[PDB]
């Protein structure tokens, strides 16, 4: 499912992601659009031979099972495919896992190299949340 910009920060607010870490909604939705361009179905393969699944491109290295990244881990319990359902519930809940890791949302480098810094309330103006 491709998301309209306001359609997905509406779900991520429904879904509890504003704020969350002291991470504004405008912030989540920067992600969302440099990582995926809100595209559920986003996969991206990587040089180490994980890959990067769904709207905020959760990497099968640590957060979820695809069966061909060895030596990875689970840590958020799901099978990659979850990630790429039209329904962002297991994403959401496993960027709420990769966010508290320590690192913030620096763990999303196009969102330090793109969002972070900027005028984010910008990806939520305009829509009715
Ligand atoms: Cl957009
Ligand atoms: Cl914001
Ligand atoms: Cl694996
Ligand atoms: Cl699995
Ligand atoms: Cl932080
Ligand atoms: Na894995």
């Amino acid at each position: 499912k491709v998301f309209g910009r306001c359609e997905l920060a509406a779900a991520m607010k429904r879904h509890g992601l504003d704020n969350y870490r002291g991470y504004s909604l405008g912030n989540w939705v920067c992600a969302a659009k440099f990582e995926s361009n809100f595209n559920t179905q986003a996969t991206n393969r990587n040089t180490d031979g994980s890959t990067d699944y769904g709207i905020l491109q959760i990497n099968s290295r640590w957060w979820c099972n695809d069966g061909r990244t060895p030596g990875s881990r689970n840590l958020c319990n799901i099978p990659c495919s979850a990630l790429l359902s039209s329904d962002i519930t297991a994403s959401v809940n496993c960027a709420k896992k990769i966010v508290s890791d320590g690192n913030g949302m620096n763990a999303w480098v196009a969102w330090r190299n793109r969002c972070k810094g900027t005028d984010v309330q910008a990806w939520i103006r305009g829509c009715r949340l």
